[PDB]
């Protein structure tokens, strides 16, 4: 309605940096294709976005331009199609959905099987289901359900996530996308060839919580550490094995309680020495000794086999195995250095120009202003969204300049280190005091 | 406590942690990721039920568990999902060997003898030495972050 806040609105303004590293302020009105940004893309963008070796995001913010041009694109064609656009912004809905049936299926599955707020209600009705029709009825009413609405969020994923706009072959690599086809053949495999199929689903948990993956990352980030430990301990338990043959061959007596003698000899050969050396001493607390013959103080091999009992203890329980947990904590404590640095970081530094909180201290600019207003960097994607949409024949002395840096792909003009809102006001000063 | 049952009494023990500020940081090292300690204790729970589904489908003969019946000395306890499912999370995880330690001991010339000796390393490897030192680690973790911040 009012003309002074539609300009506003549709206003934009940014800092460059000339050749003569000279910062200019450039005001530019905001193209239309523009307003078809979603805040889950921004906001993606934003925490995503890494730092380069220099420590600047400008490499990974410009390369990203284009999928966010044809992003926009693609979400201003889509919201002319009604239907499929609001089967699109239901994928919360849709998830929570298939969630909760998978719960419940595995939970009838467990409760049940083998067999011959709203959710309140859903179990109420849930009860009342089994009650009049039976377990079997229910569980193919719950299994057609999960799958149609696990179909309806495949399309709204597509639909809204736009992956085929970089070609079927990204979609292909996507590793979402597969996730949610296994997860549509699991809940297939469920539906008809057997209903235990359902508790694969039980994963989507790790997908939907984000502090139980970040837990699971705490032990898959040193994987090869943890294997490489677990290697080491095979080796050791194959040396003790060898040993053992070679001279407590008759100590490896095993109590087995045979189906319809008490002992057998699990030593007779090396294969079978490793193997029970490997499954018993490193399930029980107190080694190889605890499933080992009990000796006697007078056998001339007593303080032989107390030695032997005592290395493996001390040397496998107490230290090998120790390692795999004391990694484990070692990833923990790495993931939250790293995530606190990067929360700091990206609270307390500039996305485009890197500064500090701190240079902005007692100035009639703050570093709210200076990210809301001077350096923002949807707004220097406006700008490249501008000079990629204006044709070549209408550009500005800095419209053309941008354009000549980007089809050399050169980001010096992007500022670093340096505001127009903070030095430009002291450099004034001091050069009219100077003349 | 007073006039019910003295028994009550009890519960006023809990002003220890009241009183204590230390035992009071202590317990929010547990508290502050209570969220992640119980999706550690669910992901340990799914896994239980996947063990115990595939005890179920090929190792129902193997759950024989000795009972102290009040005035046979065995029973089976997998003879359905939900009995097979309790059993596990119970005895697998109260002891440190995992499930194994009370199946019943097979003989090396079974032919499912391999089979059960990877389903007990198995269980060992993925539920006791890393989903219950998770929650340990989480605990570490938040000592860490109360006294750096
Ligand atoms: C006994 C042994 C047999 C049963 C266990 C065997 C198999 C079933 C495994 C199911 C695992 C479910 C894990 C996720 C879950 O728990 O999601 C509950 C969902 C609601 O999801 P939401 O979107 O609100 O998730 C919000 C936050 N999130 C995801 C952390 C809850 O459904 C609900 O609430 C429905 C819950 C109804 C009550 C069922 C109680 C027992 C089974 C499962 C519940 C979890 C374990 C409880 C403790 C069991 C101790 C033995
Ligand atoms: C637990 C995983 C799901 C197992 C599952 O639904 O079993 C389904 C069938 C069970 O019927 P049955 O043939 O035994 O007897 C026929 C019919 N009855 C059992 C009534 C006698 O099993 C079979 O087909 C038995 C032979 C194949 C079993 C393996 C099925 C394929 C595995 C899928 C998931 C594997 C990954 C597990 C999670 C970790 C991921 C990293
Ligand atoms: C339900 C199970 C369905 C069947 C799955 C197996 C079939 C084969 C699939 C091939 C692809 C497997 C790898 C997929 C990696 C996907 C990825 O890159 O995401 C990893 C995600 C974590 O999700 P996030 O934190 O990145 O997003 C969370 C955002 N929110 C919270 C808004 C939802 O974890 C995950 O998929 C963890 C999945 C663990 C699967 C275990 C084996 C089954
Ligand atoms: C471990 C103990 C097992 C616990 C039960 C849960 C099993 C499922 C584990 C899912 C792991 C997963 O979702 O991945 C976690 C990390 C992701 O790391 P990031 O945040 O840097 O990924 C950046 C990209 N973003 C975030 C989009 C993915 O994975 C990686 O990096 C490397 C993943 C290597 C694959 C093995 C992971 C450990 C589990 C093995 C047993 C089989 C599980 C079946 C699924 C295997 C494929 C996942
Ligand atoms: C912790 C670090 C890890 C491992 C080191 C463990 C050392 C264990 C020593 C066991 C010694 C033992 O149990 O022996 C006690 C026996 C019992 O005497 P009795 O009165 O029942 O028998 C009458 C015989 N009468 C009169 C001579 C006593 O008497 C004896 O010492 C009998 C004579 C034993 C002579 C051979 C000793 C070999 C032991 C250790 C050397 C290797 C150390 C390797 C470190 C790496
Ligand atoms: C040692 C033999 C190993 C036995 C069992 C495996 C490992 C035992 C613990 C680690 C020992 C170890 O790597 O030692 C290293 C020390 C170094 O010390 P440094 O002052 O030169 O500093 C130099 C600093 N740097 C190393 C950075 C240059 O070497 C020394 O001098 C220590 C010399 C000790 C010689 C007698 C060894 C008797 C073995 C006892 C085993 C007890 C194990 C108990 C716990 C585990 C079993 C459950
Ligand atoms: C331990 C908690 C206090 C229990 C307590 O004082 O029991 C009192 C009564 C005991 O008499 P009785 O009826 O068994 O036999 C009648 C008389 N006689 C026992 C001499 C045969 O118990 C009863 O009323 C029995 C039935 C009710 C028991 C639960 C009492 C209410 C629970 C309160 C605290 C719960 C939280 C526990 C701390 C964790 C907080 C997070
Ligand atoms: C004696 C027990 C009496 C019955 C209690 C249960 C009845 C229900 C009560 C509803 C409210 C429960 C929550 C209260 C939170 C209070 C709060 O906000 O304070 C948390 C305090 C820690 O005290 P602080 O370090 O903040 O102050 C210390 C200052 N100084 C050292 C000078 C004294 O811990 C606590 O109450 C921990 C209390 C733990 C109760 C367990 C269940 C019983
Ligand atoms: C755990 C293992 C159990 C150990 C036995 C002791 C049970 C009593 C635990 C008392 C916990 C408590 O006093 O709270 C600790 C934290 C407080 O955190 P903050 O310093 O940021 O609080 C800022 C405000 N300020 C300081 C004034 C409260 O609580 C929170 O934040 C979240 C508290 C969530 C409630 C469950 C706590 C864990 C125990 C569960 C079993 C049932 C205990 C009964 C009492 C439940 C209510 C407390
Ligand atoms: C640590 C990582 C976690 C798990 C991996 C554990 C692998 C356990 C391997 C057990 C093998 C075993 O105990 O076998 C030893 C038996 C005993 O031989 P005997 O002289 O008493 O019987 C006479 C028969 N004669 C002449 C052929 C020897 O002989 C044999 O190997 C008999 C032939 C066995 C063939 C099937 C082997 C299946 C095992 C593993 C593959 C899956 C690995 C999954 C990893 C994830
Ligand atoms: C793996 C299957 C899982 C088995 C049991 C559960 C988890 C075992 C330990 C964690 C394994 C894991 O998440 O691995 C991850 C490694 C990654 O290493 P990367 O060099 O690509 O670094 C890439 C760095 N990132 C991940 C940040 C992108 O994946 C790899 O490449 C490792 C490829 C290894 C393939 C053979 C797997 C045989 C399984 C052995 C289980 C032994 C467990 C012993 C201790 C637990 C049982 C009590
Ligand atoms: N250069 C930057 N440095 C730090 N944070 C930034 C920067 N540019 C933007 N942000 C932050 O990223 C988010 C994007 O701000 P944006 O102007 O898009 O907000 P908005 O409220 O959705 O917009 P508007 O109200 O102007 O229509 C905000 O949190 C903003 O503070
Ligand atoms: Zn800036």
């Amino acid at each position: 309605e009012d003309p002074l806040a539609y300009y506003e609105n549709h206003t934009s303004q940014i800092e460059i940096v000339r050749q003569d590293r000279s910062m200019e302020q450039i005001v530019f009105p905001v193209p239309g294709i523009c307003q078809f940004l979603t805040e889950e893309t921004k906001h993606r963008l934003f925490t995503t976005t890494e730092q380069d070796e220099q420590g600047s995001k400008v490499s990974d913010f410009f390369d990203q331009s284009s999928f966010l041009h044809n992003e926009m694109e693609w979400q201003r064609k889509l919201r002319s199609m009604p239907l499929i656009y609001w089967f699109s912004r239901r994928m919360t809905l849709w998830g929570s959905i298939s969630f909760n049936l998978a719960v419940f299926i595995n939970i009838i599955i467990a409760f049940f099987y083998p067999y011959m707020s709203i959710r309140p209600l859903i179990v109420a009705l849930i009860l009342r289901s089994i009650y009049y029709l039976g377990i079997g009825p229910t569980l193919n009413i719950l299994g057609a359900l999960n799958l149609t609405n696990k179909i309806v969020f495949v399309v709204s994923f597509v639909g809204n996530r736009g992956t085929f706009i970089r070609g079927y072959k990204a979609m292909v690599m996507d590793m979402e996308f597969l996730y949610h086809v296994g997860y549509i053949l699991t809940s297939v495999l469920g539906l008809f060839a057997h209903e235990l199929f359902y508790s694969i689903l039980l994963f989507d948990l790790i997908y939907r919580e984000e502090t139980l993956f970040n837990v699971i990352k705490s032990v898959t980030r040193n994987g090869r550490s943890i294997l490489l430990t677990a290697l080491l301990a095979l080796i050791l338990v194959y040396l003790f094995s060898i040993v053992g043959f070679l001279f407590l061959k008759d100590d490896f007596i095993l109590e087995v309680d045979r189906l319809p003698d008490s002992t057998e000899r699990a030593c007779d050969t090396l294969l079978m020495c490793i193997v029970t050396v490997m499954n018993h001493g490193l399930r029980n607390g107190g080694g190889v000794g605890d499933i080992l013959r009990k000796p006697s103080k007078d056998e001339s091999l007593f303080p032989a086999r107390v030695v032997y009992d005592l290395l493996f203890f001390f040397i496998v329980i107490i230290i090998v195995l120790n390692l795999i947990f004391g990694v484990i904590i070692d990833t923990f404590a790495d993931l939250r250095s790293e995530k606190q640095k990067k929360e700091e970081i990206l609270k307390t530094t500039c996305f485009i120009c890197g500064l500090e909180r701190d240079k902005f201290d007692n100035k009639t600019v703050s570093f709210e202003e200076h990210i809301k207003l001077e350096h923002n960097m949807w707004n220097y994607l406006y700008f490249i969204v501008l000079v990629r949409v204006k044709n070549k024949t209408d550009y500005t002395g800095p419209e053309s300049y941008v354009a000549q840096m980007i089809k050399n792909k050169n980001l010096d003009w992007f500022p670093r280190m340096r505001a127009m809102s903070l030095v430009s006001n002291e450099g004034e000063g001091e050069q009219n005091e100077i003349r």
